[PDB]
């Protein structure tokens, strides 16, 4: 297992437009195009987004292309992250791969405010960790992926993905 198989797993592949768990315009794995109500403003954020006119459709290799892309940004982001790095420097690389999860789904911002989960992480406190990240809209809109990724951070292992 690793951070691409995991986060397939978690965010599925679809090859046409499609809403997410909060009703935004999608496509393939998981890639967010639009927050905005409008589908054409999707199909047009998507034809930028592949460089063709896709007609909301894309091949299995432009939705790998975009998320290897997501994967690359939001490591990247972690560590342009003042608040984010310091954490994922101090995690095990099991323990990485849940943060990253993290971030790809709500963004860098949105993690970074779970501040006192992060400082729980960073201590390597966690059952209390796990226990702090539950109280949280994400565990309640999400629940079954937040209770995967809390598991990872818990156990330091992939078993919640086997
Ligand atoms: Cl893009
Ligand atoms: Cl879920």
């Amino acid at each position: 297992m690793n951070i691409f198989e995991m986060l397939r797993i978690d965010e599925g592949l679809r090859l046409k437009i499609y809403k997410d768990t909060e009703g935004y315009y999608t496509i393939g794995i998981g890639h967010l195009l639009t927050k905005s109500p409008s589908l054409n403003a999707a199909k047009s954020e998507l034809d930028k987004a592949i460089g063709r006119n896709t007609n909301g459709v894309i091949t299995k290799d432009e939705a790998e292309k975009l998320f290897n892309q997501d994967v690359d940004a939001a490591v990247r982001g972690i560590l342009r992250n003042a608040k984010l790095k310091p954490v994922y420097d101090s995690l095990d690389a099991v323990r990485r791969a849940a943060l990253i999860n993290m971030v790809f789904q709500m963004g860098e911002t949105g993690v970074a405010g779970f501040t006192n989960s992060l400082r729980m992480m960073q201590q390597k406190r966690w059952d209390e960790a796990a226990v702090n990240l539950a109280k949280s809209r994400w565990y309640n809109q999400t629940p079954n992926r937040a209770k995967r990724v809390i598991t990872t951070f818990r156990t330091g292992t992939w078993d919640a993905y086997k």
